[PDB]
Order: C-alpha cells, then sequence, then structure tokens
C-alpha cells in the first residue's frame, strides 16, 4: 500500500480512536522521553487517503556502543490481522531503523492473548523473536505483560457493585466521612510530590521529585490527557456540615416533642428517640471541638492524597499514586480511586487501568502488594501477547539484551 505523511494531532487521533491504540504512542508522551535521551520519527500507512496503521519510534544511543535501540512502546497501532498494514508499518520501521544504525526493532503492542493468535502468527512470520510468557512483572522485558483493568462505562450503582466487598463498604465509608476531592493543576505537584517523598519512605520505594512528575504532566495536561488530583480534608467546610447535623437534630426532636404533647400511645417512643438525637447533639458538639482545633493548625486545610491519571482515548490510566500517614481513617485514597474512575467515565473512557501485575503472586513475592491492591477495585487480569524484537544486529542484540 502506500506511505503516508500525517500530521501529530492526525496520528494522535488515530491513536485514541483505534482499538491497540495506546498512550505511549502518543506524540506529547514522546516528548516526555526526550528528558531521558530518547528521540522520536513517526511512520504512517494507508489506502486511498484512509490511514489503516501508525507508529511511533523512539531512538535511544547504547551507552558505549555505536548503535541505537529502536523501541516502538505499546506500537505498533494496527489491526494485526491486517497483513499489508502490518509489513508495510515494518518496512517503513527497517528503513528509518537502519538509518539510525538500530541493532533491533523492540515492539509491545496492547494485545491481548486472548485475542493474539493472528498476532503472534503473523509477527513470527515476518521475523519477530518473542521475549516468551513470561512473569507479568519480570524485568525481561520493558512494559509489564500483565495489568488490571477496570471497566468503566457503567453508572455509579453498577460501578461500585464491581468492586470485592469489603472495598465497597470502604468506598461508601469514604463518601461519607468528610473528605472532599479535587481535580488539581500544576501547582498542585508540589503537594504531590511532598505526598509522594512520604509514600516512598513508607514503602520501600526510590521517590522521583517534582521535575519528573511536571515533565509528564506539562506535555499531555494541556490536550486533557493528563490530571492531577488531591484529596483535602477542609475543617471549616466540616464544621459548617456539622452545624446544620446540629440543626437538623433540633429540628427532629421538635416533631418528636410535639407527637409526644398530642399522642399517648406514642409519648414513650418519642422520648426514646429525643434521648437519641440528644446524644448525638453532644457527639456532634464535641467533633465541632475537634474540628475547630484541626483548624488551628491547617487553616485551609490538609492533603491527605494525590494522583496522576492519564489518557489515551477511550483508554484511561491510574499512573502514580501517594498518600501520608495522616487522617487515615478518612480513607482518602478510597475516595480518590472512585472520584477519578467516574471523572474517567466523564472524559469518555471505558477502562480506566491500574498497570503492571504478576498473576496471583505469592506473598512472600517483590510485588504481592500490587496483587493485594489492584484485586479488588472491580478489575479484570490482562494478559498481553509480550514484547517481540526484529532483529538487525545479531552480535550487539547477544551483547544488549540482558
Amino acid at each position: 500500500m502506500e506511505k503516508m505523511h500525517i500530521t501529530n494531532q492526525e496520528h494522535d487521533a488515530f491513536v485514541k480512536s483505534h482499538p491497540n491504540g495506546d498512550l505511549l504512542q502518543l506524540t506529547k508522551w514522546a516528548e516526555t522521553k526526550k528528558l531521558t535521551g530518547w528521540y522520536a520519527r513517526r511512520i504512517a500507512v494507508g489506502r486511498d487517503g484512509e490511514v489503516q496503521g501508525v507508529a511511533q519510534l523512539l531512538f535511544k544511543k547504547v551507552p558505549k556502543l555505536p548503535y541505537t535501540l529502536c523501541y516502538i512502546s505499546r506500537g505498533f497501532v494496527v489491526d494485526y490481522s491486517n497483513k499489508e498494514a502490518l509489513n508495510a508499518l515494518l518496512d517503513s520501521a527497517k528503513e528509518i531503523a537502519k538509518a539510525e544504525k538500530a541493532y533491533a526493532i523492540k515492539i509491545d503492542p496492547d494485545v491481548e492473548v486472548d485475542k493474539g493468535t493472528d498476532a503472534l502468527q503473523n509477527l513470527k512470520a515476518l521475523g519477530f523473536k518473542h521475549k516468551g510468557f513470561k512473569e507479568g512483572l519480570s524485568k525481561d522485558y520493558i512494559q509489564p505483560r500483565m495489568t488490571m483493568i477496570t471497566p468503566i462505562d457503567k453508572n455509579d450503582d453498577e460501578l461500585l457493585n464491581s468492586f470485592e466487598r469489603r472495598n465497597r463498604s470502604k468506598v461508601r465509608l469514604a463518601l461519607k466521612r468528610g473528605t472532599t476531592v479535587e481535580r488539581s493543576d500544576r501547582e498542585g505537584l508540589k503537594t504531590f510530590a511532598e505526598l509522594m517523598k512520604i509514600t516512598g519512605e513508607r514503602d520501600g520505594f526510590l521517590t522521583r521529585d517534582i521535575s519528573y512528575f511536571e515533565n509528564i504532566y506539562d506535555a499531555l495536561h494541556e490536550d486533557g490527557d493528563a490530571e492531577l488530583f488531591l484529596v483535602k480534608l477542609d475543617p471549616k467546610e466540616n464544621i459548617a456540615k456539622v452545624n446544620q447535623e446540629l440543626n437538623e437534630l433540633h429540628a427532629e426532636i421538635a416533631k418528636w416533642q410535639q407527637k409526644m404533647e398530642t399522642s399517648e400511645k406514642q409519648a414513650k417512643k418519642a422520648q426514646n428517640m429525643i434521648n437519641d438525637a440528644q446524644n448525638k447533639i453532644a457527639k456532634n458538639e464535641d467533633l465541632k471541638r475537634d474540628l475547630e482545633a484541626l483548624e488551628k493548625e491547617h487553616p485551609e486545610g490538609i492533603y491527605l492524597s494525590g494522583a496522576l491519571l492519564m489518557f489515551a482515548g477511550s483508554k484511561s490510566y491510574y499512573l502514580y499514586g501517594a498518600s501520608s500517614n495522616e487522617f487515615r481513617d478518612f480513607l482518602p485514597n478510597h475516595h480518590m480511586q472512585y472520584t477519578m474512575m467516574k471523572y474517567a467515565r466523564e472524559h469518555g473512557a471505558t477502562t480506566y487501568d491500574f498497570g503492571g501485575t504478576d498473576n496471583d503472586p505469592d506473598k512472600d513475592s517483590e510485588h504481592y502488594g500490587l496483587w493485594a491492591f489492584k484485586k479488588v477495585w472491580g478489575t479484570y487480569l490482562s494478559e498481553k501477547i509480550g514484547e517481540f524484537d526484529y532483529i538487525l544486529n545479531q552480535p550487539l542484540y547477544q551483547l544488549i539484551e540482558q
């Protein structure tokens, strides 16, 4: 068929609407990789003025050696059953990659094994070598080969119903206990980085600094493809809520007092309900005091958790999350997750991807916590076909790919 020149926006549109599109094939994602030494090139193929496949190629020089790697991260973006388009994309990639002294062309498209028979067959026939069906988070390939995904093309009740039972209960508590979820801005990243520092120290992880998050956010946020969410506990707002509850409780008492005075038969019940409401009033007043104490410490509230949410068309991604060691009983992360899923659905996404996992690892393994966390959120395990290399220089490939 034919090689085509399409604009950045045209490429991104095609990626966003293709079933095999992905965040890692967007032009603004390539912008984020400049900081770590990657440079980009694009290819497109089609017929009769209609694009049938695209790919964004990232190149990076191999330390100490006169070669590059060509990495098509989550490409090619093509129907892997379209042999003509697939071959044409390989033809174009080989031209560019040889000119860049690449030792191989590495691809890792988001195609589930379930649906990957054609892909495996057709890639094999074209000369690609497979890295194998190893653990979901094997160090033998760059991306996770398994992820955990929540279907979000659901109403609020259906979405909540999809979570595991204990977690549903925690989400309902989170919605009630008194935090708010904010869609933040670039200035919010300073709060986020602080939370991430705390999270790194609590878990065992090395944490990246604010500049690292700014690099991702600034490329994609303009297009609505990156958003930052922050969860706040605001004492003033909650004090207002308590004042309203106190007014409502006094009005309940008024109503039962009026039944007591007019209805002999209901008097014992009325006094009972009055006693209950009086107890609630006393407790609410105690809470008001505690919230006032908090307000003195944190006049404009305190942020408890935060996360970055990315998009590529109908795919949304929970990329990074962080939370502090304080006020954990408000369940801020649970409030955050459900809010972000709803936001993602409203933006046009139908899946919400929590990222990588092993498939049901044992408790002693380094990745167990990821499985324990992600499995309760109405997720299914997405097992991908994996990583494939079209090798251009055999001796170099053997040396490097260790």
